């Protein structure tokens, strides 16, 4: 009769048991890092999330009613929607900071403005930045900022008569027009002397050709005077206001907004199918009123796990990337087993809930055991290494 149930509801039971705890760890923690330097909120969207895949079986054992088969529709598309948006949202913001690529092309003779680029590298690699970091002489002018987010261009002022760039930065300065600068944010940097009547003329050169190429210049350029060994200060300071141009942050309440977003893009989905075909009764639409649902949430995780990929050598956060990687392996794997094993299934509607029942639980429980479980045992067995 409803012997069928013991199984699926046991394994819910025990998995709402387990979000609880989960949920009840990060809240007694809140403050701690591991909780707040994870983006937090996206943390606490994504449990709410994994309770609702466990809180689906409930929804599936019950009886059907006009009531248990809206919630079915409603319920199945959205707790899955929650958890993945979640993910994908973590793994945006891991990728728009860290994604973020710099390139450093210097023009030094006497390695000044070779000191002042090695500066701005080791700054902006600490800002977050993949710095690419390449002397003037090597680089070939055609597509050479091509898939950089952002690029600085150094180069120091000669000539005995007039304004001269520097010999490696000349050929590369002619043929700018082959190099992709149209809508780069670009800022320029450069080494001269006051003793000079046109101080730092080659920045003013780079600069202007620049603006003429249609670049986004993200900031007055750099000009040092004499030693940059003793503008250290200035080097720094420079490459600081540099840095905010391709954002290294992510509001918590814009992260909460593009979750909600994708989340909201699955309600319109499965609430439109409801106002076109009515829920009733066993369900009056178990056919291809989820397929709408399904598409969404298979876009979500396919796009979550590419993503995941792209940022799986990030560090940050105890190697969160790492960890937001393989939960979304694991889903792969899931969904793509339980899909023949849905259709082979479909003539016996409790073996058919049952592995719903199942396999819903399974995905909620690689999100605790694949994401949450390495983050719970530093919080409870490591507090040293949560401080
Ligand atoms: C012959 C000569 C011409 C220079 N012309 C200028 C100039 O017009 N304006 C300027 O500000 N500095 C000028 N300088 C200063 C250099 O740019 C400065 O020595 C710089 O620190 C060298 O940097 P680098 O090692 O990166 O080439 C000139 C230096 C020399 C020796
Ligand atoms: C198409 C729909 C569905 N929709 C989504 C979805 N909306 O993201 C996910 C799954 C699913 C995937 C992977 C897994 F491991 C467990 C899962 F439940 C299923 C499974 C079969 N189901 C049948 C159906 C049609 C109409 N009513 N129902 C109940």
């Amino acid at each position: 009769g409803d012997a069928w149930a013991v199984g699926p509801v046991t394994i819910a039971c025990l998995g709402a048991l387990a979000t609880l705890f989960v949920l009840g760890v990060f809240v007694r923690h809140n403050a701690t890092p591991v909780v707040k330097a994870s983006g937090r909120e996206l943390c606490y969207i994504l449990l709410g999330g994994v309770f609702l895949c466990y809180c689906m079986t409930f929804i599936f054992i019950a009886k059907p009613s006009t009531a248990v088969c809206t919630l079915r529709r409603l319920g199945l598309g959205t707790a899955f929607s929650v958890c993945y948006s979640a993910l994908l949202t973590k793994t945006y913001r891991i990728a728009r900071i860290f994604g973020a690529k710099a390139l450093i092309v210097y023009g030094s003779t006497t390695g000044n403005t070779e000191y002042t680029a090695e500066t701005i590298a080791r700054e902006l690699a600490d800002a977050g930045y993949e710095v690419d970091s390449r002397d003037a002489a090597s680089v070939e002018a055609g597509g050479l900022f091509e898939g950089f987010d952002l690029v600085l261009l150094g180069c120091s002022t000669w000539g005995d008569d007039s304004i001269e760039l520097q010999d490696d930065f000349i050929p590369l300065f002619d043929s700018l027009e082959e190099t992709g600068a149209q809508g780069r944010k670009v800022a320029c940097f450069g080494c001269g002397d006051s003793s000079w009547e046109y101080f730092c003329g080659a920045v003013d050169a780079i600069e202007e050709k620049l603006k003429n190429l249609g670049a986004e210049i993200v900031q007055d350029g750099l000009r040092i005077d004499g030693d940059p060994r003793a503008a250290r200060d200035d080097i720094v300071g420079w490459a600081h206001d540099v840095r905010g141009a391709i954002p290294r942050f992510i509001s918590p309440a814009s992260q909460v907004a593009i979750c909600l977003a994708l989340i909201s893009g699955q309600l319109l989905i499965v609430v439109a199918w409801l106002v076109v075909e009515a829920p009733g009764t066993r369900c009056n639409h178990r056919d291809a009123s989820m397929l709408g649902s399904l598409a969404y949430n298979v876009l979500l995780i396919a796009l979550c796990t590419l993503y995941a990929f792209k940022t799986r050598k990030c560090p940050e956060n105890f190697n969160e990337a790492k960890f937001i990687g393989f939960t979304m392996y694991t889903t792969c794997i899931i969904w793509l087993a339980f899909l023949p094993i849905f259709y082979v299934t479909s003539s016996d509607y409790r073996v058919q809930t049952t592995t719903m029942c199942v396999s819903v639980s399974l995905s909620g429980s690689v999100v605790l055991g694949c994401l949450f479980a390495p983050k719970l045992y530093i919080i409870l067995f490591q507090p040293q290494k949560n401080v």
